[PDB]
RNA sequence: AAUUUAUGAAUAAGCCCCGGCUAAUUACGUGCCAGCAGCCGCGGUAAUACGUAAGGGGCGAGCGUUGUUCGGGAUUAUUGGGCGUAAAGGGUGAGUAGGCGGAUAUAUAAGUCUAUGCAUAAAAUACCACAGCUCAACUGUGGACCUAUGUUGGAAACUAUAUGUCUAGAGUCUGAUAGAGGAAGUUAGAAUUUCUGGUGUAAGGGUGGAAUCUGUUGAUAUCAGAAAGAAUACCGGAGGCGAAGGCGAACUUCUGGGUCAAGACUGACGCUGAGUCACGAAAGCGUAGGGAGCAAACAGGAUUAGAUACCCUGGUAGUCUACGCUGUAAACGAUGCACACUUGGUGUUAACUAAAAGUUAGUACCGAAGCUAACGUGUUAAGUGUGCCGCCUGGGGAGUAUGCUCGCAAGAGUGAAACUCAAAGGAAUUGACGGGGGCCCGCACAAGCGGUGGAGCAUGUGGUUUAAUUCGAUGAUACGCGAGGAACCUUACCAGGGCUUGACAUAUAUAGGAUAUAGUUAGAGAUAAUUAUUCCCCGUUUGGGGUCUAUAUACAGGUGCUGCAUGGUUGUCGUCAGCUCGUGCUGUGAGGUGUUGGGUUAAGUCCCGCAACGAGCGCAACCCUUGUUAUCUGUUACCAGCAUGUAAUGGUGGGGACUCAGAUAAGACUGCCGGUGAUAAGUCGGAGGAAGGUGAGGAUGACGUCAAAUCAUCAUGGCCCUUAUGUCCUGGGCUACACACGUGCUACAAUGGCCUGUACAAAGCGAAGCGAAACAGUGAUGUGAAGCAAAACGCAUAAAGCAGGUCUCAGUCCGGAUUGAAGUCUGAAACUCGACUUCAUGAAGUUGGAAUCGCUAGUAAUCGUAUAUCAGAAUGAUACGGUGAA
């Protein structure tokens, strides 16, 4: 079980936490857990609609005001109908917490300069019986031509539904995991299928 | 037969197959059972291969199976295969029959060719047209294609027949010449053994190490003499000769073969060769000798569980000679013989030439083209051609059984079948492995310091038994592990009691509060009945917006099975230095090169060269602590020079000096110097410097392996339960024992125990939490509350240490397990099953067998401190400092 999480390696060196706030010992655990609740509720309510979101990141300037930023590459679809889905989030969140939630949508400029988006795309494709090798080759080529300096993709599980599990990997360019000053984006995604569950991991060097 | 009307879709399809061969896939049931199958092979919980359905393919009044023949099989190869290593060259030669064979002239015309003359090859059938059955099959009339024999007339090259000619093939003669060629008869010396005679004494001999054996009856060693047997160092080899086997001291006699040439003669007299004959290493057999040394069988001594062996000491056949048999070898160049041809390089033998220099005939190595499955071969073909002989047709059974021939015998030659397998085999590639080789690394060894295994307890597992002692982890990589806390909860187990839209959700329509706060009734509690009480709030209320009751559902639920259906995470080889790709090149191919060379490093680190050129994941670097300095800031920190509070406290007023804290920077990069090294990479010292060659530590763990661990953290396919395997509570249990193993603690005592006084830390923790000063108490602790969300106060006066007194080698003033009595704290509760204290009780234990673990410097070793889980409870785990080596 090798290969430490690259994000964890790069935190505080050239990355930052996915939640911007600080609080003392008294409030820390409660506010932490309300952040966890926000993510799990948003993602439940959206992956009901199957939506693939790059990240959910939180900014808490105030002990009772909170800013939730959903960052995604299909912002209009994520918004839904005139922000009614936006408020469908907000009302449900206040139905369990006593703070003021302001939701904003961060638009993704380069959909294939985002490892999480790539991983979600792969997972959705293999969820519809698309052939894994062709999907991986196509995605690799597309994102490699768009301008990334290095990309690696690894899927694992019951590929093509055989009895015996297997893992398949593709890569090219520079993917220097051990380099700390590297700007490595890491994404993980996961496909539920009639034959079991298939894991997808994506490394992308910039 | 055929023809014309009358009635009407009326009278009418099945079989095999669907993994590849082989045209045709999905869904259920089965779970290495049932079964399929021509071959390979399918079925162990998701079967396109089994069984049934749905589809699809093939053929069709047929479709499949079995039996038999041919074809695919060039797998009996005339067309059209082989024999170095896959099955296959005879052990070798001389030759009979047979086959084949230089140049050229004439004749014959058997072969061959032609007029596809001429006939004969009955008919049908077989081939090509044309016809008649409604067509076809079927039937009929003509026309031929081969090739088989006979015969007529021609052609003559080739084979054949008969008679000649020639010389270039092959022989004879002449001359020259090399040689362990063979047989017979003589001779020689070294060495060894035995015997005899001197000198001389206690060992000799032998092995990895010993012993048997030899020797005080004179060994071994040494000198002299005598005798016998066998074998021929040096010459002596990338030699020589012979058909092969084989042949090496010297000489003679007898005798076989080869090579060269103008150097004449014969004139095809030749090649190969079934039977047959001759020879044929070593072993063996018969007769008669000989017997030194060596040495099957055999004996003894060792190694070993055993040693009918390897090793040692002895030792009979045999080894030797004469004659007569046997006729077998990895008898090999694993390559039959002969001839005509087909680039070279480097040696060597003989001859011709005075010799070089070349040629010829041999004999070796390398190698172009060609050949070869590859290895390799390559003018001494395994190359291009042919003559003749021998031999092969999957493996086992089997070179067996039986028969025959030969032999004194042992055996040799010839040589099956039944049955059984789907492979056997050749060469080569990539890995792995070696009690193979070479070069390196690691507390791997070595050199050291402490342990484990022995004892007391703590802790885990197995075994064992209970109503249950829930499970998972099981070599390294499980076993003080998941467990960073089993008195209840935890908790998955057990004995009991309740609940069934459920202990909890979301959404569908009812109809008025939820549970609420505090108690009652029974209860072990859960529970139900209850009492206080309501549809509340936004609106000025009804209608409304949502809210739970309490109902009916969609639904929930599961620590139940499968880690061999999985994701995710993790161990491990291993922080070992390796693992691959793009293009190019190379091999028929699996692949190889890059990444095989010489140096060098901790490293596929770096340099050069090399059909490789480059790149990627790794290594290193970038990161975080610690190690020096500079600026910025001095509270809650710090205190130097001041005053000063009697303390204890920088405590107070004061002060930025210092430490310190934390931001920003500098600094160490083989940078520089010397030597060495291929002008290199690198390497050993030196200077500067807090830090030098990665400064020290941590983080960082490549492709992959072990179907390695986990469904029991979560997620998850399939299966399974649905008043149940779910769920609420009471108690028990995970803490059970004749036992075996693993991890730790405390000791066994004098580098120590006990008593008294005194000194020096760091890192952490505190909100229902830290809890001080003091007092009570021998003590665990109790009352109290200062201060503090804390570099502000508290935990907290650290312990080894040091300065004194005591103990005297004693199971002890060592050891503190075990039990008895009385207490402390936690919480509702600690009997099974908590920690701690006081008093008594004082066991095992004398440094621990085989075996085994950790560690290269602030490291082992030892002494305390803090934290995580936590109401309470650590010898475990995490972290911190003190002393500090070999």
């Amino acid at each position: 079980g090798q290969k430490v999480h690259p994000y964890s390696l790069r935190v505080k060196i050239n990355k930052d936490w996915k939640s911007k706030w600080y609080f003392d010992k008294k409030l820390y655990s409660a506010i932490l857990h309300e952040d966890f609740l926000i993510r799990r509720e948003i993602m439940k309510f959206l992956k009901g609609i199957k939506f693939d979101i790059s990240d959910i990141e939180i900014i808490r300037n105030n002990p009772q005001k909170v800013t939730v930023v959903i960052v995604t590459p299909r912002p209009g679809s994520v918004i839904g109908l005139k922000g009614s889905n936006l408020e469908k989030i907000g009302q449900l969140l206040t139905k369990k917490i006593s703070k003021k939630i302001s939701i904003k949508i961060k638009e993704v400029k380069r959909p294939e300069l985002d490892a999480q988006i790539i991983a979600n795309g792969i997972a959705k494709q293999v969820e519809n019986r698309a052939s894994y090798r062709k999907v991986l080759k196509s995605s690799l080529s597309t994102s490699m031509l768009k301008g990334a300096q290095g990309l690696k993709i690894k899927i694992a599980g019951r590929l093509g539904g055989a009895e015996i599990a297997r893992s398949f990997e593709v890569k090219e360019g520079r993917v220097p995991l051990h380099t700390l000053r590297a700007n490595i984006d890491y994404g993980f995604s996961e496909a539920q299928t009639t034959y079991g569950i298939i894991g997808v991991k994506v490394w992308l060097f910039k």
